[PDB]
């Protein structure tokens, strides 16, 4: 379990990598897969959707079930429910939907969930259907979690942008 390889080391506990999540956690066999979710747990597009097909529909009847006994999640809250066949665990996490106005400084609130787990494959978070910069994304990511996070980023375009506008923040 848990054998990332070809990440590029960003600071001592995030690594980046350009690769779909889901073909990644069948690569790596993680303890913990995150999911950006929402607080109702409706798997649609991005990464949520891609997961979701790749459990073959498993983790949105568990979702749906979570909810009818837990109700939602707050934005920035999290849940841990199985990974079924692509992990041991998937960690749902909602980040901020900024296009609807949400608050963004709950991306902070949505990373610091990561901190209780050892190491994790995930995304970044708000970055895709919930229209957060990804830049944005990655530096709270960076300011935020202590622990071993892969991240899974699957266009090369974005890959590229994503290490040279890191590379400007870090050089100040
Ligand atoms: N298969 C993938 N592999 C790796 N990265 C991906 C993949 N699909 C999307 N991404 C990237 O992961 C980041 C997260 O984007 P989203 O998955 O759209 O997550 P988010 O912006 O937080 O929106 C969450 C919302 O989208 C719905 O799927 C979900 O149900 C929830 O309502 C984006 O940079 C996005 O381009």
């Amino acid at each position: 379990v848990n054998s990332f390889s070809g990440y590029l080391k960003l600071t001592d506990n995030v690594y980046i990598k350009n690769a779909d999540i889901v073909e990644e956690a069948k690569k790596v066999k993680p303890t913990v897969v995150v999911n950006a979710a929402n607080v109702y747990l409706k798997h649609g597009g991005g990464v949520a959707g891609a997961l979701n097909k790749a459990t073959n529909n498993a983790m949105q009847v568990e979702s749906d079930d979570y909810i009818a006994t837990n109700g939602p999640l707050k934005v920035g809250g999290s849940c841990v429910l199985s990974g079924h066949n692509l992990a041991k665990h998937c960690l749902h996490v909602v980040g901020p939907n900024v296009n609807k106005g949400e608050d963004i400084q709950l991306l902070k609130s949505a990373y610091e969930n990561f901190n209780q787990h050892e190491v994790l494959l995930a995304p970044l978070l708000s970055a895709g259907i919930f229209g957060a910069d990804p830049i944005h994304s990655l530096r709270v990511c960076v300011d935020t979690v202590r622990t071993n996070v892969y991240l899974a980023v699957f266009d090369k375009n974005l890959y590229d942008k994503l290490v040279s506008s890191f590379l400007e923040m870090k050089s100040e």
